[PDB]
């Protein structure tokens, strides 16, 4: 038993609620919360930007440091870093960006990275300013991940459409 409440179970691993991640982790405090990462940790907009915000900008310092110090991730990789006030940690996970022509098979490695964790807040990889179809985002994250994930969709109709079209 967790603390995740209202969510719609869609597999058994997997759960999907519409949220803002930002106010979901300020609320059930997880073990792990992902960002929605780049290869340079630059979190400037999107899922990236607005948690960073909520620490107010304590992310992207601590980030800057790890960058400094071991380069940038890869597409498809992650690393594990401090959560802040959101969070135990944060596992910041880069899937492909589509707007600068990256492997959407890459995905499919970014979401392995939730297998290390036993429990993960997180959005849909890709989704948002990333430029996949956040459908086939939730197909490779239900076919990939095996530990629990509760996923927050931030558009109300995006949240919609991924559960009706859900096979
Ligand atoms: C274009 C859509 C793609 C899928 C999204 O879920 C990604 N952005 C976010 N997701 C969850 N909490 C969030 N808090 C702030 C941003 C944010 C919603 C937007
Ligand atoms: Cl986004």
């Amino acid at each position: 038993v967790n603390s995740f409440s209202g969510y719609l179970k869609l597999t058994d691993n997997v759960y999907i609620k519409n949220a803002d991640i930002v106010e979901e982790a300020k609320k059930v405090k997880p073990t792990v919360v992902v960002n929605a990462a780049n290869v340079y940790l630059k979190h400037g907009g999107g899922v990236a930007g607005a948690l960073n915000k909520a620490t107010n900008n304590a992310m992207q310092v601590e980030s800057d440091d790890y960058i400094a110090t071991n380069g940038p991730l890869k597409v498809g990789g992650s690393c594990v870093l401090s959560g802040h006030n959101l969070a135990k940690h944060c596992l910041h996970v880069v899937g492909p960006n589509v707007n600068k022509g990256e492997d959407i098979q890459l995905l499919k490695s970014a979401y392995e990275n939730f297998n290390q964790h036993e429990v993960l807040l997180a959005p849909l990889l890709s989704a948002g300013i990333f430029g996949a179809d956040p459908i086939h985002s939730l197909r490779v994250c239900v076919d990939t991940v095996r530990t629990n994930v509760y996923l927050a969709v931030f558009d109300k109709n995006l949240y919609d459409k991924l559960v009706s079209s859900f096979l």
